[PDB]
């Protein structure tokens, strides 16, 4: 009620909607409210009611998910929801701190039947089989339910989203296609053609990617293409540091954006990206000043 | 500039986990101390080096440039500038316009020192196409190393993505895809890639100079000397003159404590290769802030 006013105070700038929070509590409430409003709007217009929602892990999304339970004035049929894990930190031998295990309280809160309503990687398999298996599962999800309706995302200090780590083309190619380790290399002809056009060649739904060992080296991620085709992308940027990064991204991507380096901009350019913000008052004015 | 106080500075450097830290009081002291240290390193190495031919690699950017401006000011020790050998550690490549290049931004140093660039400076010919630019500079650097044995001093910074020179994480993926894939620059068959560790694959890279890429705002196409070349330098000097840069170095050391990937944290390769020094500004008793990583 206090929150439904505020979805109306929303700023639009260069095809992004910005929703501003006043502090971290407001952020988590406003974010959870906006996500429920999107799910309900989508469900109301989808024949069969089966809204497909991609979830990221991490502290910022988790503290938002904790508030989803609290949302009471929005009618949603939770038995028809379909969830999938956008990306996972792979550790075959211990799953304790995984994104799934850190966010699964949400499924319990909403009384979700995970066997029927949740797609996630089987991280008990070896990395190659885990990736190929989750690929086919996401493929089947998209066939059955047409597309992703809502993707909930964050962004790291290296501009990565999901586990799509710059340079997304090099990282995907070297981890999946080189030596046909995961997918057939004969399928793809790299030119030495923009990175953007090269990433176009990679047609799978799920890939193996890598980052540093401290952050969990081996990752499973849905593809940038899958996320760009989502009907709604929601970024959760709840600090000045994150808002500073988003601004600098927009500055540096203004000319000849390489989507392999700034994947969030691919989502922007694909339309229907919303950013919820906390840290700066009148943040969208700060951005207009660079334009 | 007070060379008397500066000399004691150098005697007072702190050591932690095989790195030397030289702490500046403020930004002006950072520039003066860094230039003083580099000069003294050059002069001492010239007394031990074959024919006095100290080999110095130079980075560009504001931070090194402001240090280079102070190299003139250092009067308290003899350097035979006619014997020095310089090279460019990395370059931002634009075939059609060179005015914002590292070379062109730092060449005032060569004029100041009255350097004969034809005889004493190795740098890329960025009027060449990228493939030939890289192969030409690779051969120049190879010739430099054959003739002068190895790099004596490498002057470096580090970026917010942990890159140094133009060695952009993931260094193996970036170098492979830009140089070896489809034999664009070097032969694909000259290297057998495994899906082992990134460190082991990095070890397979044997050239001195590579093509790398980053974002278009920062100039997409880059020429860089190899991580191996830098690791073999007798002295590596990092110039970290802000708390942002010092926060990055500390985060790096935290995250690289276990199973460091040198393709993602190249500076740690340099640390592990020994003789790395860091000059710092922004945090008082900075090594104290790092201590507990190791104890
Ligand atoms: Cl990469
Ligand atoms: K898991
Ligand atoms: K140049």
């Amino acid at each position: 009620q206090a929150l439904a006013k505020s979805l109306e105070q929303m700023n639009h700038l260069h095809n992004v909607k910005y929703l501003e929070a006043k502090d971290l509590t407001d952020f988590n409430q406003k974010s959870a409210y906006y996500i429920c409003h999107q799910i309900a709007e989508k469900q109301l217009s989808k024949e069969g009611g089966h809204v497909v929602i991609g979830l990221s892990g991490g502290k910022t999304p988790i503290d938002v998910y904790k508030n989803i339970a609290l949302v009471k004035d929005i009618k949603i049929d939770t038995s028809k929801l379909i969830f999938f894990i956008i990306d996972e930190r792979y550790k075959r031998d211990d799953h304790k701190f995984s994104n799934y295990n850190n966010i699964k309280f949400l499924f319990e809160s909403l009384k979700i039947n995970e066997k029927e309503q949740l797609y996630r990687p089987d991280t008990s398999k070896n990395i190659v089989e885990c990736v190929r298996d989750y690929n086919e599962k996401i493929k089947n999800m998209v066939k059955k339910y047409t597309k992703v309706d809502i993707a909930i995302l964050g962004m790291g200090s290296d501009f990565h989203i999901a586990s799509l780590f710059p340079n997304i083309f090099f990282n995907i190619y070297m981890n999946n296609y080189q030596n046909s380790y995961i997918y057939d290399e004969s399928s793809i002809k790299v030119a030495n053609t923009s990175d953007n056009d090269n990433l176009d060649l990679l047609k799978e739904y799920v890939y193996f990617t890598t980052t540093n060992n401290f952050d969990v080296r081996k990752r499973i991620t849905v593809s940038l293409d899958l996320l760009g085709n989502a009907s709604s992308k929601i970024f959760l940027l709840n600090s000045t540091d994150k808002l500073d990064l988003w601004k600098n991204m927009l500055l540096k991507s203004y000319v000849d954006v390489n989507y392999c380096l700034y994947p969030a901009v691919y989502l922007i350019d694909s339309m229907n990206t919303t950013v919820v913000t906390c840290g700066y008052t009148n943040y969208p004015q700060m951005l207009e000043d660079i334009y």
